């Protein structure tokens, strides 16, 4: 049987065997974990590798074939992207090994001045993140290395306009495109247009969700051209679910439909949205984007419609919906008038037309389409960024929020279990940790890069929590308590009993310390019945300055003390040996 | 088969057949509603009128029968005191009829000057209760009855030193004393040793409690002597809840036990009391009290004790630990060295002789003690008094939370659906309630005595929400949404799905009346697909002005719109018959 649906260039049973095929091949073993088919014509899965945890993906279609072939195809793209690692320092060897992210890509030094080498970026791109001029080189490390007498490390990109190729560093890539953008595929020019549609959607998106913008709704008799989707719709509408069909190509310009749920049980909506050179295509991906792992009851996670425009319009709350589609929407998206005349598009053809269709509209928007292709793992993928039309994230958070600000602090921060300083550094470290504006809220594990696993302290460790540790460790019972308090107001809901327990213990212990008029040795029965003798052992251990960082092991540099960590690293290995294969 | 048990001057199975038939003789149909047996030598049992879901009361003790005794010898207690009837007006024919409380009673107009009439109460109440004499006569009007024009209702009380009748106010009564001292037995000796030994009970909790007084151990060998009671707490700490038992006796003066479960799941603890003049039974209550209604998957509602000394004294959390245990517990009651040296106390006997004995206490405290005898329903009950020992809540809350305090605004709220004022008299009750200073968060309901029913707006309807109806009705929508807002805000939650829709549509709108520069038509569409026809429309309604009062329905002066109130008042009228006949 074959299967060929609209835009793909074969058919679904040949894009699955072929991948399941190559992901054994690689020395992946992916399983199929769970499907959900919550109505008609939609369909989705989840994927993950059996030997990694931190490395899954899920699938959407309007079949169960076509949903698997998503999973997988969204799996090569991310392989191909090293996108699971994305979040993750890979440790001191592979920094220090031949190459970080691909062998193809290029070490710049960091310059004496600190100014962004000579060789990295163009002039538009330069303009573009950095109009101030007021980027350094040191600030562009990559997260993954670390390696900053390596230097920066850029990525190849082809611009589309002139075919040269530009090094853009992996931090800037990283930090403002994240996901967006990619894409693999049975084809180069399949995958392409998917990537470039994914930009045109979210750009799009961001548009009509940040500008309040009214859309023109699809017209009964246009929606009958597509009866799978029309069957799904009114399945979602017979179970009390309204939905807002609408045309997002804001007058026939862009190739996007945007779906609106609502859920009057909670009065709440849920925007989606999906572009494609082929109107349908587009209709369909939205709504099988929409109950993307999610079955009927799982529809109760999102936001009211709002009229404060502002909000609507600032960043975060397009960051927000990027994450998880939880931001909010203007009730104006929902007016009678629409602030554009519904257009019946057609961008179609096939996929080579297609994609030099979409490039003339990047062409009319002046904008550069800078592209990356990967075929060492035997499947197409590619990554595109366009400049001012792709972003994630603004370029203002290069400074702001760089994921990779807190990799200076990663080895001493790692070295605190087990250490032996003089009380004062302790209590210098919190000042430092202020000084340098560290959100107290910040998770230490994703600040420095580590894939914790479940089972240990680190997993839940906040800055907060970190100063209460350096506060006792350095002598400080008074800051110790502030601290402590803190950590178990906003994290005792997510440690295990143990630390849970250890932490009511050690704060009830603080609380004492305080207590000028009080004998500890009263207490002491009562403490050992409330809390064990272990936890009572573990806190005054604590409290001595002893034994401070409860529940965090010591970590080498290759992050062996972390299971999950060395799957992690794993997993690359499979895809370092792929690209040295390649290249 | 006869058990009998230490204390008690009739065999379980006698006072079960015989509490059983009475209540069945007066009318009433009692169910036993559930059953637990937690720990060995624990049990409990819920039960409850079939015809009115209002009045249910809770039983413990070592065994299923003396569960089933207590239970309902609680009903008899409650059921003979009206208790289960204190927190509702009963309706303006009540109100207006022969007897209000009982045939017994006596009515005290108001005076002139607004002075306490002299009939009321004597010198030492006088004293305790209104020392600066700032007690008015309009303000100790009964929540039963609201009648002002009648009077002050004062209940009469045996004054036990001289054996004098002394009328004390349902309002003082009800407000200060709620359930504590009330009993009911087999013989009036039986009864009256358990009620004095409550009054033990809370008097020495709360002294405990407030003033952080490390208790002793009762030794282990102590223990040994009531090997039921050691099982239990043997499970207990077996199943991962160190106990820990206390003479809360305070050196041998007072018949009082305290039992503490801590549940190390949560770092909380959970502190019990219990008296008698049997250290015995006095233990056993103690620890079956515990677990009341309890399985050992319910322990997880209780506090971490503190060291925080004035807020565990504040009168509020004692007013907390009589609602419902979970008030805090300082960490001193647990310290290694006791204030009191443990005292192997007994002050048993028959049960004559234990009420002199505990009487005896009273009089060496100087404590007068008042007891009100109740025989109306075939089933001996008190109703015992001591001011300045058995009181729950402090006399000042006579002027600062008297429970008959929106008495004179119950007429006007509970005519405000269908009501067609000038718009500026909703604005000018908002006003009054301001400056009458009611808390946003009241409910209605509470305030007015009204037993509403589950399933309507009055259920939920607080000040707050009241104010933003009032708003509405009084066409003032920027108050509208402040109170909108807060309503949704303190009460989504539990509304109905219904009325919580309501609320979400209704400040949408509310919302969008805010902007100037948005046309409602606009919208209307996506507001009905959201909300529905019908709340668009209920909604609009309110905003109009034309009917505010969303899901309030009318309510006449006997609460007949309300049928859970008319189920009240029909167990109500097997009482008054009762009390007519007696
Ligand atoms: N039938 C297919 N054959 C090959 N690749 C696919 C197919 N469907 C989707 N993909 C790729 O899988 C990823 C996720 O697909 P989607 O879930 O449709 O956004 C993207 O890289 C797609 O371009
Ligand atoms: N056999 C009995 N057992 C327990 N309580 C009884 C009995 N006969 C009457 N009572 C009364 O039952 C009510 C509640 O009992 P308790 O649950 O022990 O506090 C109190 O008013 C007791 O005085
Ligand atoms: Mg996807
Ligand atoms: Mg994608
Ligand atoms: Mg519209
Ligand atoms: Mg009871
Ligand atoms: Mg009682
Ligand atoms: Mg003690």
């Amino acid at each position: 049987t074959q299967t060929f649906i609209p835009g793909k260039d074969a058919a679904l049973e040949d894009s699955i065997a072929r991948f399941q095929q190559k992901l054994s091949d690689l020395g992946f073993q992916i399983e199929e974990a769970s499907w959900l088919n919550p109505v008609p014509n939609v369909w989705s899965v989840h994927i993950r590798d059996k030997e990694c945890a931190l490395c899954f993906t899920n699938g959407k279609g309007a079949t169960k074939k076509a949903a698997l072939a998503s999973a997988l195809g969204e799996y090569f793209e991310r392989l191909s992207t090293n996108y699971f690692f994305a979040d993750f320092w890979l440790g001191e060897t592979i920094a220090n090994g031949p190459f970080v992210h691909y062998p193809n890509e290029k070490w710049f030094p960091l310059t004496e001045n600190d100014d962004v080498p000579e060789g990295l970026l163009d002039d538009r791109l330069r303009a573009f993140y950095d109009p101030e001029n007021e980027l350094t080189g040191s600030m562009l490390i990559d997260l993954q290395s670390g390696n900053e007498d390596r230097g920066i490390c850029g990525l190849p990109f082809t611009r589309q306009s002139d075919n040269q190729t530009v090094y853009i560093p992996m931090n800037i890539i990283g930090n403002l495109y994240v996901s967006n953008g990619m894409s693999a595929g049975n084809t180069r020019n399949e995958a392409r247009v998917q990537g470039l549609s994914e930009v045109f959607e979210r750009y799009v998106k961001n548009r009509i969700i940040a500008e309040s913008i009214s859309l023109p709704e699809i017209p009964a008799d246009v929606l009958a051209r597509y009866p799978a989707v029309v069957e799904a719709i009114e399945t979602l509408e017979a179970e009390g679910f309204p939905i807002f069909a609408y045309d997002g190509s804001l007058g026939g310009q862009y190739p996007v439909i945007c779906v609106v749920l609502f859920n009057p049980a909670n009065g709440t909506c849920f925007a989606s949205f999906g572009a494609h050179p082929d109107f349908g295509v587009a209709l369909e991906r939205t709504v099988t984007e929409l109950l993307q792992g999610r079955g009927l009851k799982d529809l109760d996670v999102f936001t009211p419609p709002t009229f404060d425009d502002e909000e609507v319009a600032e960043h975060t709350n397009l960051e927000t919906h990027f994450i998880d589609s939880s931001g909010l929407i203007s009730w104006d998206l929902f007016k009678q008038d629409a602030d554009y005349p519904f257009v019946d598009w057609n961008f179609s053809g096939t996929t080579e037309e297609e994609f030099a269709t979409l490039m003339a509209i990047f062409n009319k928007e002046d904008k550069e389409v800078y592209i990356a292709d990967y075929e060492h793992l035997g499947v197409y993928a590619c990554r595109i960024i366009v400049p001012g039309m792709s972003d994630i994230y603004p370029a203002e958070d290069l400074w702001l929020a760089n994921n990779s600000m807190g990799s200076h602090l990663r080895e001493t921060i790692l070295s605190l279990p087990g250490s032996e300083w003089e009380k004062e550094d302790y209590l210098n470290l919190i000042e430092q940790l202020d000084e340098e504006g560290f959100d107290d809220f910040t998770r230490v594990r994703e600040l420095l890069g580590l894939a914790t696993g479940s089972d240990n302290g680190w997993y839940t460790l906040r800055i907060g929590e970190l100063k209460a540790m350096l506060a006792l460790a350095g002598g400080d019972l008074e800051q110790a308590l502030v601290w402590t308090e803190w950590t178990m107001e906003f994290n005792s809901s997510v440690f295990s009993p143990e630390r849970a327990n250890y932490y009511r213990c050690l704060q009830t212990l603080l609380l004492l310390a305080q207590e000028e008029d009080r004998q500890p040795l009263q207490y002491l029965n009562a403490f050992v019945r409330m809390y064990g003798a272990d936890a009572v052992e573990a806190a005054s251990a604590a409290m001595s300055g002893e034994a401070a960082f409860y529940g965090l092991q010591p970590v080498d540099s290759d992050l062996h003390a972390f299971a999950a960590h060395q799957s992690l690293l794993k997993a690359y290995e499979k895809l370092q040996r792929a690209k040295a294969a390649f290249w």
